[PDB]
């Protein structure tokens, strides 16, 4: 329908789709156990109901405020989201610039911001990681570095681009899954990433919340990669 300009493409950098995609799959992995799912992150949290459901699963606590089970009107949706945001505030989960109308009105930047807050808190900062003062990002880097001691791991973008670090991580978790990772061709990144991540999925129970084509994308963002890699320190330790 509408023409796509050079500016349109530049202003919708490829990481934005990758991050939205990855954050959505992460949400869906946590919502599956309550028989819910998100098709579109921009719209599907806006009445508050799926956000409330997600918060209960993540926190393992129930809402203590009444809310609207059939939030047909804007004011009901605002109240539902406000319950969700108070819940986070009172759990000392720091949010910045996120208010109720941002979520109700499909402000995608702020919605992604909120979902990242949840990932960083519940999947990166909080969990118990065995076998291995410090930001959540540093914690995850440290855990990963201990698993693959022969590669310098300092970031969640360029270090993963050739797909071999993925091989190294998966084999270190279970030697025999990706034993020949060091002899892999760095110029075959999609092949490398797919093999490693499918092995991790099939054997180590690690869901592909980011895809092989996404994780090696030259413009991939660190938050998307962190979301995926934070899954490893559960058991594989």
């Amino acid at each position: 329908m509408a023409p796509v300009t050079e500016k349109d493409l530049a202003e919708d950098a490829p990481w934005k789709k990758i991050q939205q995609n990855t954050f959505t799959r992460w949400c869906n992995e946590h919502l599956k156990c309550v028989n819910k799912r998100i098709g579109n992150l921009q719209t599907d949290l806006s009445d508050g109901l799926r956000l409330i459901a997600l918060l209960e699963v993540l926190s393992q606590k129930r809402m203590y405020r009444k809310y609207h089970q059939r939030p047909t009107f804007r004011q009901m949706q605002l109240e539902n989201v406000s319950v969700a945001l108070e819940f986070l505030d009172r759990e000392s989960i720091k949010l910045v610039s996120i208010d109720s109308k941002a979520i109700v009105d499909g402000n995608l930047k702020l919605i992604l911001g909120l979902v990242w807050t949840l990932i960083l808190h519940y999947s990166i900062s909080m969990p118990v990681w065995e076998d291995e003062k410090q930001t959540p990002k540093q914690r995850l880097l440290g855990w990963i570095q201990n698993k693959i001691p022969y590669l310098p791991i300092t970031n969640f973008n360029q270090n993963w681009q050739d797909g071999k670090a993925l091989g190294a991580l998966v084999d270190s978790c279970a030697p025999g899954l990706c034993p020949d990772w060091e002899s892999w061709d760095p110029q075959k990144p999609v092949d490398n990433a797919r093999e490693a991540m499918q092995q991790a999925d099939d054997w180590l129970g690690v869901p592909q919340v980011i895809t092989p084509e996404e994780i090696i994308h030259p413009d991939v963002d660190e938050h998307s990669v962190m979301t995926y890699l934070s899954q490893f320190p559960k058991a594989k330790l």
